[PDB]
């Protein structure tokens, strides 16, 4: 009945938007129109078929704006939903605004308050914050950023992060894997590293710290689904290669990654999405960054921001291994990012906003 | 020297940026690189000749709002990468302002926002200007706020304290260049025995009935008051002109004319009885001419002139426009209250303050200018 356009252009966004597309599909009064800019394995896992598959930073924005406008004018959606902070999020929000279509921002209000870090993500989410009619903040902290900036009180709602909802479709407590069977008698670290700010010396530092832990603790193993970057793979192979307790593998599909994460000892990562998922797996996370836009997990105790200095990475992981009570406290901390029903809240906020229902959902929480 | 790129694309924007380009020219340590995008093409040239400015780049851009933005960002990036400016200056809230600010940001060039912080706090009014100035507020490194009220909007939104500076509006600086001692006009001479209303209206007012309402209210005042006249420099839009002709045409004491060059418009505004307009720029200039303004907008981002007393916001309802104008005509005390009010928008030296803030920011000078106000 009411057309809800969902625009997304990356695999991490597809994971976060997929459960919302399923909730919009299940809702009788709303019809989702899926637009991919833009991944295929995520779309098949959640059984989503895009209606549109489109397809310098200036050229990306320029092309995205005009093509998304063509799709918006053809479909005439009642609302456009954009996610987070990528080039597509801003281009989709701006094309919607120019066509006077209401905008819902999924995962609204994250802030580093530094224009050049993350670049261009910090500016993208701040620019979308200007356009959006509804801000689906994942946490009360993100909602406070928007309320303090002067966004209208009633337009800011706390729903939780849809990353936790996606886990309901992927986790299988009877999951099977030959790599997991190989390390049945080991405690494995699950590591991922993709941030441009960690290319070069940060990566060498991280790998030497992890290699030292692998040498010192014989019952430890490492599973590292590596980004395809040839330089980082060369560096990974020199420090971490030819070791039977280290698995240097390709990126995992989301079913395999979530099930690996659920069996890991702890996670080492610079990922934003893994920080929101990890507390629901009861897995401590050591965040390989110097600044965070997810302080909620730090306050809850689920994560610890350790930077990329070789000594700090090594010492922080060693403390997690040696102090079982600290490990258990980080594992048991509740997820401040959601309870798995963010999509249902978002759907009911959309219905309320479009005058299809009288009840407005309460803030998650 | 440092390269200061000044990007602007419309005649109103050229009027406000021209005195700043002249101050950047006069400044020994800075070089202005003038980039014009020409959404307004013909009228933009007479502004450039009045102030003696020759653009280094003249891009042909100018179509949906998406297409304008899409074309402007890539072409302005090409100019930014070729020139490698030390700072990009954008003005106000047009499509060029945002596209130039975004291309500068993607190339990590510092951004100075001339006329920063105006807010209606309504996403669809002015559309797309309110959103454009809010989007540029996210990108800018220096916010040259025209008034303390505009600076308060930026400070309340969380912009860094030292990045927000009050300079006054460059619209008042431009009026120093539009004085013509040998000024004459045959239209003014024809109405030497009349009190004329000077009216201007944007093309967007003709989407729905606002323009028709305004014109019927004004025609009624011309019919009722024989000593009144109307001077209306019309946008070229054929649809605007059909509606003007159909309501205000074939009428004694009404001049339906072409857009005026800025020297004539400023000199017509000084001899008018009062101004009837939806213009943003005229609201900032009018107090310096001691002229009352009836603002044809439902929401304003210029409350300073309302507080000072030169401006009254009256909307576009036919009865309200007619009653508000009739009250100005009948109540000489109220006309006097709106006339003698001081200008809260500037003193004519905003450009010098902007230039010294730029020098300070790029570490060329130690003194930071004080806040105008
Ligand atoms: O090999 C991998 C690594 C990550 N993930 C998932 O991808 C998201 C995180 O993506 P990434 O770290 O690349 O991006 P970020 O979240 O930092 O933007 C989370 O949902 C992870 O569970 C995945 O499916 N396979
Ligand atoms: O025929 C005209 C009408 C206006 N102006 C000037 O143009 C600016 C206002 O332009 P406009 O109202 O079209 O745009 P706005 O300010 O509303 O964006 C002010 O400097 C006016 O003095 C002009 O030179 N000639």
């Amino acid at each position: 009945m009411k057309k809800i356009m969902t625009i997304f252009g990356t695999r991490p966004e597809a994971i976060k938007m997929a459960p919302l597309v399923k909730a919009l599909e299940q809702e009788k009064m709303l019809e989702p129109i899926v637009v991919v800019t833009a991944l295929d394995s995520v779309l098949s896992t959640f059984e989503i078929k895009p209606k549109y598959d489109l397809n310098t930073l200036s050229e990306i924005t320029s092309k995205s704006i005009t093509q998304l406008e063509q799709v918006i004018q053809l479909e005439k959606p009642d609302m456009v939903l954009v996610h987070g902070d990528t080039m597509t999020t801003f281009a989709g929000g701006l094309a919607a605004f120019y066509n006077q279509v209401p905008i819902g921002h999924v995962e609204a209000g994250l802030r580093s308050y530094d224009k050049y870090s993350p670049f261009p993500e910090e500016v993208n989410r701040q620019l979308v914050g200007v356009l959006a009619d509804l801000h689906f903040a994942p946490t009360k902290n993100a909602a406070s950023h928007l309320l303090s900036e002067g966004k209208y009180s009633e337009s800011v709602v706390v729903t939780g992060n849809t990353a936790i909802d996606a886990m309901k479709y992927t986790v299988d407590d009877n999951y099977k894997s030959n790599i997991m069977d190989k390390y049945h008698d080991k405690k494995f670290i699950l590591m991922t590293a993709h941030r441009r700010e960690n290319i070069g010396k940060p990566m060498e530092n991280i790998f030497k710290a992890v290699r030292r832990l692998i040498d010192e603790y014989t019952d430890l193993a490492l599973v590292y689904p590596m980004h395809k970057n040839p330089k980082v793979r060369e560096v990974a192979q020199k420090i971490l290669g030819s070791h039977d307790r280290i698995e240097l593998i390709e990126p995992l599909d989301v079913v395999d990654f979530h099930n690996f994460a659920k069996k890991s000892y702890f996670i080492l990562t610079d990922s934003g999405g893994i920080q929101e998922e990890a507390p629901s797996f009861n897995k401590p996370v050591l965040v390989l960054r110097s600044v965070t836009e997810r302080p909620e997990g730090v306050e809850a105790g689920t994560l610890k921001v350790i930077g990329t200095n070789k000594q700090n990475v090594y010492q922080a992981a060693k403390e997690l291994i040696d102090d079982e009570r600290l490990y258990h406290q980080m594992s048991e901390a509740s997820n401040p990012y959601g309870d798995g029903f963010a999509s249902e809240r978002i759907v009911n906020h959309i219905k309320y906003y479009l005058n299809l229902i009288t009840e407005k959902p309460s803030d998650f929480g």
